[PDB]
């Protein structure tokens, strides 16, 4: 069969509570689905938690911006829709360049909420965070986040999703 369109997130980010803009992602929900399915859920709230109100972490200048924490703010939570954890689904695509968004854990098979918008081609993680999406829409808003990063991925200001969902 014929894939159907995959869908888009979007993220309105503000830095120190002041509004910076919106990245909008395509979810790789044709060769992904489970993977896709857990960060769009978390994107709407519908299963009664998600990424509204939650932080960016952890941001490297020239390498990625990493967040999706929501229950500690720091790196060490999170959730899946499925259970704390779930598997890594499949390893097809890689981290190419600027935009990927690909999953965060602490491991093989541990994926949870976290995630990561790459910056730059990241090839050393291919093969163990699954790639499941890649920015549309607002590279340069996550450009902007960049800039508040550090090599030790501590941020200078506060760089939180005010608000997020699907558009159709």
């Amino acid at each position: 069969s014929h894939m159907m369109v995959n869908p888009t997130v979007f993220f309105d980010i503000a830095v120190d509570g002041e509004p910076l803009g919106r990245v909008s992602f395509e979810l790789f929900a044709d060769k992904v689905p489970k993977t896709a399915e857990n960060f769009r859920a978390l994107s709407t709230g519908e299963k009664g938690f998600g990424y509204k109100g939650s932080c960016f972490h952890r941001i490297i200048p020239g390498f990625m911006c990493q967040g999706g924490d929501f229950t500690r703010h720091n790196g060490t939570g999170g959730k899946s829709i499925y259970g704390e954890k779930f598997e890594d689904e499949n390893f097809i695509l890689k981290h190419t360049g600027p935009g990927i968004l690909s999953m965060a854990n602490a491991g093989p098979n541990t994926n949870g909420s976290q995630f990561f918008i790459c910056t730059a081609k990241t090839e050393w993680l291919d093969g163990k965070h699954v790639v499941f999406g890649k920015v549309k829409e607002g590279m340069n808003i996550v450009e902007a986040m960049e800039r508040f990063g550090s090599r030790n991925g501590k941020t200078s200001k506060k760089i939180t999703i005010a608000d997020c969902g699907q558009l159709e």
